[PDB]
């Protein structure tokens, strides 16, 4: 599923992202965004490493989630990487908030650096009553 940029932030939201270990709701929608375009099925294969990011927050097989052909790979969502490519993002959300919960929080994407740290994320939520 493709969300629409304010039907994101509220399901965000319900799923108690908002704040998340200090993180605001339009952190995680920048980093939505760019890691996937709001896009739950969306997969990419890194041919250096051997690993695959999954879903809507493009998160790593290779400490993630296990989809059982990623190299001395460790499941630390404790889910399939399957589980990471449905609709209903109640998963990955959850799997998202233990990436946060590791010491480097919203850092631990590469892309959240590159594109929404020390930005105006502001736009994200703008008129989606979160």
């Amino acid at each position: 599923k493709v969300f629409e940029r304010c039907e994101l932030s509220r399901t965000l939201k319900r799923l108690g992202m908002d704040g998340y270990r200090g993180i605001s709701l339009a952190n995680w929608m920048c980093l939505a965004k760019w890691e996937s375009g709001y896009n739950t099925r969306a997969t990419n294969y890194n041919a250096g490493d051997r690993s695959t990011d999954y879903g809507i927050f493009q998160i790593n097989s290779r400490y993630w989630c296990n989809d059982g052909k990623t190299p001395g790979a460790v499941n630390a969502c404790h889910l399939s990487c399957s589980a990471l490519l449905q609709d209903n993002i109640a998963d990955a959300v959850a799997c998202a908030k233990r990436v946060v919960r590791d010491p480097q929080g919203i850092r631990a994407w590469v892309a959240w650096r590159n594109r929404c740290q020390n930005r105006d994320v502001r736009q994200y939520v703008q008129g989606c009553g979160v």
